[PDB]
């Protein structure tokens, strides 16, 4: 297909957090069938950010998920046209993020047009206080509805001094052109880590590994 | 810097269930009368693949009549201005996240609005364009951490009669730290569509709003 | 069915973060005046390991003053009675789920209240007993499917000042189908603790409540 | 050697009582069963004793009818097994995609090899044309709960779903907080429990139901 074993990534993010505007540019490269990708980000406006980097990490494309042959790959099949996703993240202390990405492809490069709004984060929370230290690995549960895919994750940031900061993530993925088939109820396991950052997190390199699977007790 | 009649300039950039759209608008208000009227034009992504009315509240509580005994945090944020950030959770799973950065140059307010609407079901009143307007509302407001938090249990009216409920939280942030803060109080709002074209590409709407204490409030 | 002064007999069974408790009380009210007083005694699992105030609203909107132009769904449910079911989502993740089945025998209302309080954090104002009361409230109510839905953006006051916010939804179900429903409207309520002992084992509380349309109706 | 050491046996019995309301409708259910705590399996048979035939689909009740019956590898601390003989309580919310909300608690105690469940159920705000009231639910998908320790208690969250008649799913976000009655000595870390619950038998009107659960604890696959 148009999905190659190695593909490039060009990212743009415009965001507001507790009313503070910022922009981030990035570029990267991934291995869609291997389920891996690495991106490098640079804050281009509104930096250094007045909140912890890590809530941004999942915003910086589940086309980079390894799919076994018996799970239809809705997102890879959305190309060349592409797809959009829309995400809410409700945090245990009332913080809420609402994020969208419009993903396009030109040549062998994905283009991400990301819009981020973070709101109602308390001033003494781990995000504003920059106390988040990364994400645990996660397992997203996905199911088809109305020709789109809905994924929900019970996820958590790790916090300095040990401990977790829990979040409920919902993502809806919409192929720009009608899918001809849909996967069933399934999961994606993901692990995202920061490889590199400057002290101020103005420049960050991060890596994601992701694999789709059925539940271990699944039956067709 | 707040005058008896002021101008409104606005831009909304938005996404609804992945569909990108832009709206611009202009109008005028009477900040102390608690009234304002805006006219909006869809400039990009029209005609909208959803009912108009969810956008109405997005198109400045500086246009609220305040009595002398309720401190006016938002009017008092100017010249510097304020930002607001709002979530709207609808009874059917639909969610909107909206922001506005309000500035003032001359006697004209500028709204830089960003709208995200997500997870709206295809057969709900929004996508099916079955919303017919808003009920009037009552927002409960309280101070916290030098900012203002307001919550509404609102509802849109729907064609065949009946309501489509929503829970709205707005956080209002002055750009310069406030000297004083208001207490626990309420804003009554009534928003109406004065006119629109068939396809809702141009809409005229009017807002009347008044701040008050609870009827059983004791100083 | 409804008289100018009516008695209240109530029982509450509940758990809060796993801790079982029971409360019994009684009182009286003036359904048309929109007032009622109740006196409660913790009969089981006291002193409660959490602040009293989250329970206050659980201890009958038949005691709301309705003007001539707002159909009184809840008074008109009697003699058969009604049930309500309520959720309270607090800003720190605490959640209460409460039901009440209200019946009428003679002059006296009987409340059978079931309370579950879950996920309240240890350092929050409820567990720490830092709640000092409720603000007055405004419930928005609308009819659907022959039942009444009410929502409140409420708040408890907290020691030292400031508030602890809660979102309350109540669904009120008449036991016999209603041949008349009210429209979109509001109830204004004020609830006060009138007296308590040091450990809140015995509490008296008063409630005034009035229904109305929005001011710009 | 002491009595407390062998409180979890290879085979345990279950005796349960559930009292609940659904959209104001009162009902009671009793049940008995047995399980194999170390194998991660149990089976229970329920009978509706009051307020039946229920005016809603059975399946929302299934997870209410004890994660002591979860297979744990040696490297995941078994908080719930170790809460015994004292036992533990759990408290759960289930927020459904159409606004329906269930709040459920269970106080679990143990005598001999029999667990006793005292279950309290509240189901509210379920729409009249939703799949629960319409009895359109047909069972649960298998699930994966994410668990983490907090303040000496265990918190688990599931993004779960009921299957419904036409094909399709009815999604739910489940939170459970598990509280040992006696303060734990050690806590597990961030981990998962995979569960599959199925109906094994039922009568027409679901007045009597046999259901079976298998559950296994594990770390994330990439762990
Ligand atoms: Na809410
Ligand atoms: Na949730």
């Amino acid at each position: 297909s148009v999905i190659k074993e190695e593909m490039l990534i060009d990212l743009h993010l415009e965001g507001t957090f507790n009313g503070h505007y910022f922009e981030i540019k990035g570029k990267g490269k991934g291995q869609p069938n291997e389920g891996t990708n690495t991106v490098t980000l640079e804050v281009t406006k509104g930096g250094p950010l007045p909140f912890g980097w890590h809530i941004l990490c999942p915003q910086f494309n589940k086309a980079f998920v390894h799919h076994p042959d018996n799970i239809h790959d809705y997102l890879k099949l959305s190309f060349p046209e592409g797809y959009t996703w829309e995400r809410s993240m409700h945090f245990e202390d009332g913080g809420l993020c609402c994020i969208t990405n419009d993903i396009s492809l030109t040549g062998n490069c994905f283009y991400y047009d990301i819009k981020f709004t973070g709101l109602n984060f308390p001033p003494n929370g781990p995000v504003v206080q920059k106390k988040t230290t990364g994400w645990e690995p996660s397992t997203e549960r996905l199911y088809p509805r109305d020709g789109v895919l809905i994924g929900d994750i019970h996820h958590a940031l790790t916090v300095e001094g040990g401990g977790h900061y829990a979040c409920d993530i919902k993502t809806v993925y919409r192929a720009k052109k009608a899918a001809l088939k849909m996967p069933g109820y399934h999961y994606v396991d993901t692990k995202l880590v920061i490889w590199n950052n400057d002290k101020e997190f103005m420049k960050v390199e991060e890596h994601e590994i992701a694999v789709a699977r059925h539940h271990p007790f699944y039956e067709p």
